[PDB]
């Protein structure tokens, strides 16, 4: 695997001894495998073990799944940016295989937005600035990927994570499974039409299979909508095909409920039909920052 002018393999991954790893609790699962909270320590008893998330590989898997799992580790390990989850190391010499990741106690961004929606029992659980900070965090991650010529291909709330639920939380890109599949096979290899994230994809991506850094720009727009709608599914009344037809004919989503105009404007700029008309992430960040500077934007009430 090559990134930012460097090539690496399985051996550059820090293999941590299996006996040093303890599983604490289940956190979740994606399509394939599980994620657990864990602790690492080479010392009994260790007053302060390193807390981690542990992503597992099902033992019942193909040799292609194993290589997929390997590639996920390498990809994460090669990033170096505060808005991308860290890889602490791996435990590949024991079964089931582990990838050790930065623990993100806030969980995934979609789930967080749904669960932390303001509603009588939690009237001010979240404010406009919280949403702008999450957006800026992910935009920073995306800019880092852009400058390093890495196309994520699935910039969505389900793929982002939070360091904690409360104030001070930092949003980070966590799931690189899509890019991994393309890097290994050249196409979505275990997927198919029904599994494609078409609701996050620009016209040239789903029509021509053309992906650039302007692909991620489009997707980031949809993520902005997700953030400012407080976790609704994009194009909520529409199926994937209806979205395909809607988007290709120039259709775009309305603003989320209570969304400030400057924020909505950023979404529509990200959704320009021609990729060359879409902003790069440095511009997106600049425009997000400008939003945070506007008291009228940040003093806007979220809907209850």
């Amino acid at each position: 695997y090559c990134f930012a002018g460097k090539t690496s393999s399985i051996s550059d991954l820090k293999e941590v001894p299996r006996k040093n790893i303890t599983l604490i609790r289940g956190l979740g699962h994606g399509a394939f495998g599980e994620v657990y909270e864990g602790q690492v320590s080479g010392m009994p008893n260790d007053p302060s073990p390193l807390q981690v998330a542990v992503k597992t590989l099902p033992e019942v898997c193909s040799e292609q799944d194993e290589l997929d799992f390997l590639m996920e580790a390498l990809i994460i390990s090669k990033f170096n940016h505060q808005n991308i989850v860290r890889c602490i190391g791996v435990s590949l010499q024991s079964l089931p295989r582990f990838i050790l990741l930065e623990l993100m106690a806030g969980g995934d961004l979609k789930s967080f937005l749904r669960e932390t929606r303001p509603r009588p029992s939690q009237p001010s659980s979240l404010a406009m600035l919280d949403l702008l900070h999450v957006a800026r965090d992910i935009a920073c991650g995306c800019q880092y990927l852009e400058e390093n010529h890495f196309i994520h291909r699935d910039i969505a709330a389900r793929n982002c994570l939070l360091t904690c639920p409360g104030p001070g939380r930092v949003a980070k890109i966590g799931d690189f499974g899509m890019a991994r599949d393309i890097y290994r096979a050249g196409y979505y290899r275990k997927g198919g039409c029904a599994m494609l994230p078409v609701k996050w994809m620009p016209p040239e991506a789903f029509m021509e299979g053309i992906f650039t850094s302007k692909t991620d720009t489009w997707s980031f727009g949809v993520l902005l909508w997700e953030i400012f709608s407080l976790g609704y599914m994009p194009y909520p009344s529409k199926s994937n095909q209806e979205v395909l037809e809607f988007v290709t004919s120039g259709g775009r989503m309305d603003p989320p409920k209570n969304c400030p105009g400057p924020v909505y404007r950023i979404m529509t700029q990200c959704w320009q039909h021609q990729p060359e008309d879409r902003p790069n992430f440095a511009i997106i960040l600049e425009r997000i920052e400008y939003c945070t500077q506007d008291p009228d934007v940040i003093n806007t009430a979220l809907p209850i």
